[PDB]
């Protein structure tokens, strides 16, 4: 079961969840809240490493991640990020989202973007109970044209699903959770497994 | 919850939910209804533009979309569409689906297709409450072999999820909704943002 | 509605849902159970066929699938599977999952893996009511770096959703279901449509 729009307006009013800044009524409809693109990005520098050993020694993996991740890219007023075909890039939502322990969220892209090949997640679209922060986007252009991405554009949508009860280990309280406090286009922390 | 098969049917029998043509009992099972491939398609003509400015002047964006989108391709009797690796294409379901205001739908592909790299959407698989029309598919072949797609084949599945209450702004009543009355392989309408 | 962590443990304790071997308490949190990577894999040999006719004559599609699928790869001690960008591969979960008729499951990847371009499904991530078996993974590396995959690593997550009632035609009792008794990195069986 997903919250319908009116109830998404209720839970937000009651402080039962937060979306900050709160999108206006034109962006909350059906069973979703549209979210917008942030202004921070990250690309990959493949020429500095041969591969990433996903569950290899913690040192080697971290040293490798730091080599291949560009610094954070902050776009000027007016400026675009050009996502070319076959290029993976990290980005972030403009909105911070905060979920309570008895709610899980789900990130969709958009059908208009799908029809041009833009994926807004790479089979990871769950926003956990107790989550609090801006959502990091993993963009991939699977289409035939480069796509200019500009801060503020509508980039996806969130839907919300009550859990069967409150989670006993929500994200804000789990010791080995990787992405609390995340505020920009944060790189993989697979090294922390 | 999602509706189980008997409850999917019950909803079809009451007429709230509607699928046209209605698939037989052999294609409604577990918590899904199988859907089939239509006969309309669209490809991209990248050579006529440099890029698409997703958030750029409305006039630029439409003019560019019209140049890159092919003529609808209509396949007659057992003609195939050849989806080659790395090629994004648009297609449609054979079935029209109509949802009421208190229900949201979700499009899956198929495991058998996944194992050959066929994606049936590009992180956009929500069918909204109030939606009424054929579903546009954004195909991408991520595998190593070209795949021949024929009309009538089983291409995906739908599951259905009651909302917490009836949506106040369902898709059929919302004024800036892009894809009401969708009956073929309709191209992106990101220009109408 | 998804089961929260305490409710997942309760259903495991009841036994009609089951995950063998059962992951410890550290791996069940929020609304998910983490799953791990198994030791069996498959690649494609494209050089033996021109294409696969998804709904062409049964005997010629079974012949083509047998020619393009490698036999099963079983990795030796401390050995890795190297997933190069743009290469599709099949794998399997370490865990066997068994769901009852009144429950559907959903496979996520991981945000840490998404941020390096690793997809763990190809728009097919529904685990059906009545399902029983190891889950076959369709991996694709959409990133810039090859990724070394080692058995035992955390590869994804499962969430669980009660159905409106028990399915009348769950997966275990359905005569044209393709993937019961599924043990390794089983190849597409699209030829059985
Ligand atoms: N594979 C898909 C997914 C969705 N849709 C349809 C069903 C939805 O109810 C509708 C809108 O989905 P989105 O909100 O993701 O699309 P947009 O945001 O691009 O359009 P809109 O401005 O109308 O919200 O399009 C479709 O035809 N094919
Ligand atoms: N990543 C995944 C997703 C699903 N499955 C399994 C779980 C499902 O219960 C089953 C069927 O999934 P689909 O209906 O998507 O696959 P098909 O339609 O190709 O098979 P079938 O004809 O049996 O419905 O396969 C899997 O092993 N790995
Ligand atoms: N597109 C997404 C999807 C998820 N997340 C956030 C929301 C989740 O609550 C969190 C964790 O998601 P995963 O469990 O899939 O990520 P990991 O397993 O890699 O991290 P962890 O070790 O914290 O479980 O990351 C995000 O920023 N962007
Ligand atoms: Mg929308
Ligand atoms: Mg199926
Ligand atoms: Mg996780």
């Amino acid at each position: 079961m997903r919250l319908c729009d009116r109830d998404i307006e209720a839970w937000l009013d009651e402080g039962r969840l937060s979306i900050n800044p709160r999108p206006p009524v034109e962006r909350i409809n059906g069973a979703t809240v549209d979210v917008r693109l942030g202004n921070k990005f990250r690309t990959f520098r493949g020429h500095t490493a041969a591969f990433i050993d996903l569950s290899g020694p913690k040192d080697e993996v971290s040293a490798a991640l730091d080599r291949v991740m560009s610094d954070e890219i902050v776009l000027d007023e007016g400026e675009a990020f050009y996502l070319h075909p076959g290029e993976l890039a990290l980005a972030v939502t403009l909105e911070s989202v905060t979920l309570p322990a008895d709610l899980v969220g789900w990130l969709d892209g958009r059908s208009s973007l799908a029809r041009l090949g833009l994926m807004v997640h790479v089979t990871a679209h769950r926003i956990d109970p107790g989550w609090s922060g801006c959502i990091v986007l993993a963009f991939y252009n699977s289409g035939k044209l480069p796509l200019a991405l500009r801060p503020g554009m509508l980039i996806g949508a969130l839907s919300f699903e009550p859990l069967s009860g409150p989670a006993v280990r929500p994200y804000n309280r789990r010791e080995d959770a990787k992405y609390r406090n995340q505020q920009g286009a944060v790189a993989s922390r697979i090294d922390k497994d």
